[PDB]
RNA sequence: UGAUCCAAUAACUUGACCAACGGAACAAGUUACCCUAGGGACGCAAUCCUAUUCUAGAGUCCAUAUCAACAAUAGGGU
């Protein structure tokens, strides 16, 4: 939740000198490069004005000619940072500390053909995202657990987010919990998107659906567990096909339920047998093609059932995975 | 428009980029090889750009933006 933009105006040329024929310096061109230990946050508290400018190139002297360049503006931004231009169109990506890119060039000098005039720079607007997510995203629906699922994996988190789920041998395994999967994301896809763009960063999706179906309210459609799945599939298709590539879990939560045995056993029938029930949803609520799920376990937040061994599960799919790539 | 002297002429008259123009009849460079007598240590306009301000207009919504015509003064060049 830190989407940024700026607007960047390379400065113009150098004013040339008609007489003898001198050319006037370029303007200072605009960079941005990754530096650590600084935030987009931090870059926005440090220059509210979210303007730069860069040098103006030397006229041209007559003690000299073919004037200096004007000195260029340098953007620290953190690792990790996507910049892109304000159609969205990536403009780079920075991953490493000292990565540099030029996004507005400065003007040209006062050459003969532009009669020594110090042609303008360029005006562009940029945005910047610093979003490169973790190995694991979780996606559920509202209450579905999902925080209280990164409490009881974490040794001491607030469940209302990025945690990390430590092993035996000092592995830590990032995860995150995205809150507000569904916040009208059929509908809005002005807030719900960011979610998705988030988590589209991510090598493992856990998909963590609740035993007892949801419903938004008494008004609106009982949708079971399966019906969650299928809609959380049609969501995932209709943002990118590109996002089903990667491998998911699936972790039906409230085992503590008395009906959980029940519900479960029927989920699972409905998901060794999808094409005899995916009639009942309309031709919209139908995915392109249905998600394969690598592991479905049943978990309980409340009792600490089964936590353990879905971690060891997480584990064995990243390890698979590393192994085959 | 040019004095004296001087020159020509029987006479009346005449002669000066003497222009350094109150005009010496006619004389140049270089000296770190030098010498002597002395004295001292800005505005006016057009244009092009930018530092700071207002905003006609354009979009802006989503823990996610603003740019900014015309001006206003402060300065740099042609
Ligand atoms: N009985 C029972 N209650 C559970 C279980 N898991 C979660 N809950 C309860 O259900 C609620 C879950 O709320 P919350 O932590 O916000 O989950 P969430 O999915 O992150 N909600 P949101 O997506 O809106 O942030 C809490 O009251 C929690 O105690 C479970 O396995 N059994
Ligand atoms: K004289
Ligand atoms: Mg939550
Ligand atoms: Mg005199
Ligand atoms: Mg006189
Ligand atoms: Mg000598």
């Amino acid at each position: 939740i830190d989407k940024l933009r700026l607007f960047t105006r390379g400065g113009s040329g150098g004013m040339g000198y008609p007489r003898l024929g001198g050319e006037g310096g370029k303007g200072g061109d605009v960079w941005v490069v990754a530096q650590n230990r600084m935030t987009l946050k931090q870059l926005k508290d440090r220059y509210p004005r979210k303007r730069f400018v860069a040098g103006v190139g030397a006229n041209s002297k007559i003690s000299a000619l073919k004037g200096s360049k004007g000195k260029d503006c340098e953007i620290p931004v953190p690792v990790g940072i996507s910049v892109t231009d304000e159609n969205g169109k990536i403009i780079g990506e920075l991953n490493k500390e000292n990565d540099r890119i030029l996004v507005a060039q400065g003007g040209l000098g006062g050459k003969l053909l532009t009669n020594f005039l110090p042609l303008k720079g360029q005006k562009r607007i940029i945005h910047l995202d610093l979003k490169l997510i973790a190995d694991v995203g979780l996606v559920g629906f509202p209450n579905a657990g999902k925080s209280s699922l990164l409490s009881c994996v974490s040794h001491a988190k607030p469940a209302i987010e990025l945690g990390k789920i430590m092993y035996s041998d000092f592995k830590q395994i990032s995860v995150a919990d995205l809150p507000g999967l569904i916040e009208g994301a059929h509908m809005n896809k002005g807030m719900g998107h960011k979610f998705l763009k988030h988590i589209e960063r991510t090598r493992q999706l856990l998909f963590v659906v609740d035993i007892s179906g949801f419903q938004l309210s008494s008004h609106t459609q009982y949708r079971t567990a399966f019906e969650t799945i299928i809609l959380l599939t049609k969501e995932l298709e209709l943002y990118k096909e590109e996002l089903q590539t990667k491998p998911a879990l699936l972790a039906v939560n409230k085992m503590d339920l008395p009906d959980a045995q029940d519900k479960f056993h029927e989920l699972m029938s409905q998901l060794q047998n999808p094409k005899d029930f995916l009639h009942l949803f309309e031709k919209n609520m139908i995915p392109e093609r249905t998600v394969e799920f690598q592991h479905i376990i049943p978990i309980s937040a409340v009792t600490g059932e089964g936590i353990e061994e879905l971690k060891n599960c997480i584990r064995k799919s990243l390890d698979e995975q590393a192994n085959q790539e």
